[PDB]
């Protein structure tokens, strides 16, 4: 049971504030000689939150496998002293252990989502403790994603994976320490209905020894629903309904009484329904059409650390570009970023950690496991912490109006027996864990129409498709066919709304053709183009998303020049001509509706 | 009186083909010590047709200034026993001597016009002759274009001059030896009127010992008319005309009997009017529009050498774009470029090489002659020496039915009195030397309508603005405002027709902005769309040229980023987003004629 901290009876004070001392581990000493004893030695000073690999300008430490050491003092605020006070670690990237004074608190296992643990005994109230997080970024076959670790001769571990993204690692997100009092709500769950869109009601379901009553207060805080039961309700309204444009929000605040103290939480709320009928995608009873990206939290110097300027800048391109929806595109991104999609009715695809479940999208000429789905490589264990990632997405983002679908996993291979041995039992769970939102599965290229094994266990089919690319590459007549012929073959397979959630092209801001060839911006153009002209000819494509927003930093090889380059800005966000492309049709469309041509 | 060589009883052998042996010359003993006498000392490979400056990769060649000799053997073909051979170098820029086997034959000033001398007598036919070139780079105060040479403590010549473009050198164009028979054709002058356009005449007066008869055949070589007269004729005629969008081109053939042997001229001939009526510029009796650029002959490695490809590629590209029209930007160009315009219809501005008549257009923070026209700076010498630039292109290009306008010069001062004492004369003369064509003068920024003093001794105006660039600064709003006034003062002052032969912004590819700042690729293209409004909404504009087609080349200094990145295509060709901008413009009007905006 996990909510996102706020205020009034809850206070925080942030760590995320600031240096901390870091240091790596080349021997892995750091456990056997218990470094969260003392204040580390070797320590150099490193901003939180951020990657580290990035910060230092050095090749080693940005391509190190093993563990770090963050560590630093902090003073426990003296008001403290009757209230209940937990840390909270909002994104440990891999794996975080945490000694608050030499007495282990936490760990945890998933690099992209909070954890937290009360630390009330272990603190002096009015005096300093010190905060030891020890973090291991490397991946096996049981990590969200999977990886393997290769040992050289000389016991250097150096990390292989199956994704393009670069592992960054380090503490991405907040680290703060917050305060409830000893009776406060611990879990929230509110789910919304709607008939004729002028009608009704929003179920909740509560929990911590605590009487609750619930009032759904305005925008304007004038106060319209008012329940109590900690087994909820169903508050029934007649309301203005959050929408794709504009997003209302009420505010349902849950009030815990206790007899002597008492706690409240903010909670916003969006009031839509979101369902599939036949191949529509339908928020408020209206079919939608997506437009957008795939994003990556990735930016220079930082890797994948958070920060607030970026957010601003990002939503105001994406904003004047003309998108209505993102996907979270291969982790559970940044609370700040759904939060924002709340307050601006931003249509989210929300996804896992599940990526690299396939080992056939390789560079070339050069010792896996031959067998994906199997004891070596994807294996049982790996199902359960593939369920349990979906468990800890959806516990924090349930509550998100924005969050509109949820993705179970990116691109894996399905054409082995044992993919749908492997992915049914996650699709039920997850249906059984949020029966409100469709559930999907986002599919690769070579595992076509045909030979696809697990895309009828969805709801929505979302595809990645390259053609005249990896492909038919430079031909955008043959491509043009090849892609027609397999999207009308996906509609006719499984009558589903489809999503294009990838199609872009590598492209060098400033190489430019009088030709239309490959890693032009002339290219981006005609092929986005090209696309563009296809998808309005399929009524079941409901979505296009342009694979990437940016340019984002890969693992070193001879596919990715300086990284992947598909993106529509660059890194530092200028756009390539694509942008302008992009501009045109999505703001020339009637709002969220698909291009009538 | 020249004409460009051609066939049947005239034949070249041409030593463009080819290797030259070159030489540098650091003090000047070439001439004291005679080296045109022996095979040089010190020599290299050297390439010709082509600049000297870049084909060695080394920056004392490249800003050399001094002489350079060049020198080949060649074998004399020896069925030229009895025919008359010519020596005829298409340019030699700046200034050439050459000598054949210690003899001197021929001397020019004006590095961009041909001369030629008879050999008979220097030569033995059947057997090989040395051919010598001595080549001067300098510019002072009497060439055109002026300049001055600075002379270092040590004795080192570094040239300035007050021009843009980079002052390349050598040998740029063909170097060819031909032979006519003893009684030739010499000179040729062809004058078109036209009526109704179904209904005119083609003038004639022909020029060496020979009676001369004219037959004009078709392009299905059929006869339809007929003279003879060394003094020539009208020929009537009713026609299919010379027109902008194909160019159809008679052949007017002149046949020069002595009473043995014969010689006979072909020469085409464009059947079309060029004159200028209030505010409108017609060819035949139509008003015009101009679209297109301001060029440059420079290319990497070469220079301002003549190559085949780069004529083909860049007139593919200016089809392409939607370009009519095109000036030879401060030189005039290879014969080649003009021949390839009356084939395809191009209409084109013939200039000078009478550039740099302005002292106020510098980089900042550094001695020159405080008074422009005087004694010191441009005198009564200098004036001659301008008269004479202007007869020679004039005799070389007055048959091309695609020059339709004269320029006499490129952005002078025109604000001292003296400019008006320094140009009329050559306004006068230039009408008395070609009264067929229009007359212009490119008119700079800050002689604006209020001081300017000369545009009225030209028919058309041909105006070089920089709003929103030099001035104004990225503030495209103030810019339009102030563009429209100077425009709509220039039509109440003169009611002349308008070009704005010059109009861009320095952009570097691949330079993207989400402002629309200078430098930008998106700036180039608001900037641009800024003055298509403007230029629409003013009836005396009848032609826009935008400043340059591609980056070239510049002398060093703190406003020029690898030179002048003005260009649409970038040096090695390849476009910036504003092509596409201007494709847009140029290939959706009704052809030659004004934007109905
Ligand atoms: C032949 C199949 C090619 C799959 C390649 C498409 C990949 N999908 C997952 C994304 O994270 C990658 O960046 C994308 C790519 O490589 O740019
Ligand atoms: C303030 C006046 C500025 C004049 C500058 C305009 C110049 N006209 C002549 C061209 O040869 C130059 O390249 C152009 C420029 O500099 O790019």
């Amino acid at each position: 049971h996990m909510l996102r901290p706020v205020e009034t009876p809850t206070r925080e004070i942030k760590k995320l504030d600031g240096l901390w001392a870091f240091s790596l581990d080349r021997e892995n000493c750091g456990i056997d000689q218990r470094w969260w004893e003392s204040a580390l030695q070797e320590s150099r000073a490193i901003a939180v939150p951020g990657s580290f690999n990035d910060q230092f300008a050095d090749a080693d430490i940005r391509n190190y496998a093993g563990n770090v050491w963050y560590q630093r003092e902090v003073f426990i605020p003296k008001g403290w002293a009757g209230q209940r006070i937990v840390l909270r670690f909002d994104a440990v990237t891999h794996y975080g252990k945490v000694w608050v004074n030499n007495q282990e608190v936490m760990e945890h296992q998933g690099g992209y989502t909070p954890f937290e643990a009360d630390v009330t005994p272990y603190v002096i109230a009015g005096k300093s403790v010190r905060i030891t997080v020890c973090v291991n970024n490397e991946l096996n076959w049981q990590t969200i994603p999977p990886g393997m670790v290769i040992t050289d001769e000389n016991g250097k571990k150096k990390q292989s994976y199956f994704h393009d993204f670069f592992n960054y690692a380090g503490i991405h997100r907040s680290v703060m320490l917050y305060t409830t009092p000893n009776t406060w709500v611990d879990d929230i769950t509110v789910v919304t209905h709607v008939a004729q869109d002028c009608n009704h009601a929003s179920v909740d379901w509560q929990v911590a020894n605590g009487d609750v009553s619930v009032e759904l207060r305005d925008a304007d805080q004038q106060v319209v629903a008012t329940g109590q039961g900690t087994s909820g309700t169903l508050q029934v309204v007649n309301p203005h309904l959050w929408q794709p444009g504009e997003g209302y929000l009420y505010e349902l605040c849950v009030t815990a009484k206790s007899q002597t103290e008492c706690d409240i939480y903010p909670l916003r709320v969006g009031i839509r329904s979101v369902a599939v009928k036949g191949e529509q995608f339908l928020i408020n009873h209206k079919p939608f059409y997506f437009t957008g990206f795939g994003r990556h939290e990735d930016a220079d110097l930082r890797g994948k650390g958070f920060d607030n300027v970026l957010m601003v800048h990002d939503h105001a391109l994406m904003d004047w570009i003309g998108a209505n929806s993102y996907r979270t595109s291969h982790y559970p991104y940044a609370e700040e970023m759904l939060d924002w999609a709340d307050e601006h009715g931003i249509v989210v695809i929300d996804e896992t950690a599940a990526v690299g479940f396939n080992l056939s999208l390789g560079i070339g000429f050069e010792n896996k496991p031959k067998e994906l789905y199997s004891e070596e490589a994807v294996n049982g264990e790996t199902q359960q912490a593939h369920l349990q990632a979906i468990k800890e997405l959806i516990a924090r983002d349930k509550n998100h109006p924005s969050v509109v679908m949820w993705s179970i996993a990116n691109e894996p291979d399905t054409r082995p027996q044992g993919a749908r041995e492997y992915f049914a039992p996650l699709a039920e769970a997850t249906r059984k864990l949020d029966p409100t939102r469709p559930i999907t599965c986002v599919n690769v290229m070579f595992c076509d129409a045909h030979t696809d094994t697990i895309s009828d266990l969805f709801d929505v089919l979302c595809l990645n498709r390259y053609y005249g690319w990896y492909v038919q590459s430079g031909d955008l007549e043959t491509a043009e066919k090849v892609l027609e012929k397999e999207l009308l073959a996906w509609q006719e397979k499984l009558h589903q709304p489809i999503i294009i959630t990838e199609y872009g092209v590598d492209t060098l801001a400033g190489l430019h053709s009088m030709y239309t060839d490959m890693w032009s911006e002339e290219y981006q153009c005609a092929w986005l183009d090209m696309y563009h002209r296809v998808f309005d000819r399929v009524s079941a494509v409901v979505g296009e998303q342009v694979w990437n927003f940016a340019d984002f930093a890969t693992s070193q090889g001879i596919l990715r020049v300086g990284g992947n380059k598909k993106g529509i800005f660059t890194r530092d966000r200028k756009p390539k001509s694509a942008a302008f492309l992009l501009q045109k049709r999505w703001t020339g469309m009637n709002f969220g509706e698909k291009p009538q041509q």
